[PDB]
């Protein structure tokens, strides 16, 4: 059903569904790891299905259709703790491109695309664990997609590689962001 921001289980799946309280969201969670985002000039929000907690060796199935108009995401988006680490693997995005400025740390090769690994810092943002200072860890896909299979784990090891480690893994879901912007998507996770 249509539900307001929080985080629970629906239908064997965990979920995530945040916004700013700007309006212009609607979040709906559909049967098994299905869920639907419609928005129209909202705030900044984040919502989908995943596991919590999340692995370092998942193969993320994902089908579905994204059509943003303006700032937004659609990534396989977590938390580690210890160290506090926020991260994306970024399959699609509207007119921002999340690496824009970033540091490029490599690259990996992964179902079917090549994929550039970025490292930013976060300063006193909110995180999992209050306010805090941490790095996020990106993998943003060349070739855009809104289905598709994503091994995490070659992600996290090329991460590793790199001198990107994580700890303790958190949550870990298939997740529509939005900046600012209207658009509509409807993803099946599994």
């Amino acid at each position: 059903q249509t539900i307001q921001p929080g985080t629970g289980y629906n239908n064997g799946y965990f979920y995530s569904y945040w916004n700013d309280g700007h309006g212009g969201v609607t979040y709906t969670n559909g049967p098994g790891g299905q869920f639907s985002v419609n928005w129209s000039n909202s705030g900044n929000f984040v919502g989908g299905k995943g596991w919590q907690p999340g692995t370092k060796n998942k193969v993320i199935n994902f089908s579905g259709s994204y059509n943003p108009n303006g700032n937004s995401y659609l990534s396989v988006y977590g938390w580690s703790r210890n160290p506090l680490i926020e991260y994306y693997i970024v399959e699609n995005f509207g007119t921002y491109n999340p690496s824009t400025g970033a540091t490029k740390l490599g690259e990996v090769t992964s179902d079917g695309s090549v994929y550039d690994i970025y490292r930013t810092q976060r300063v006193n943002q909110p995180s999992i664990i209050g306010t805090a200072t941490f790095y996020q860890y990106w993998s943003v896909r060349r070739n855009h997609r809104s289905s598709g299979s994503v091994n995490t784990a070659n992600h996290f090891n090329a991460w590793a590689q790199q001198g990107l480690t994580l700890g303790t893994m958190d949550y870990q879901i298939v997740a529509v962001e939005g900046y600012f912007s209207s658009g509509s998507a409807s993803i099946t996770v599994s």
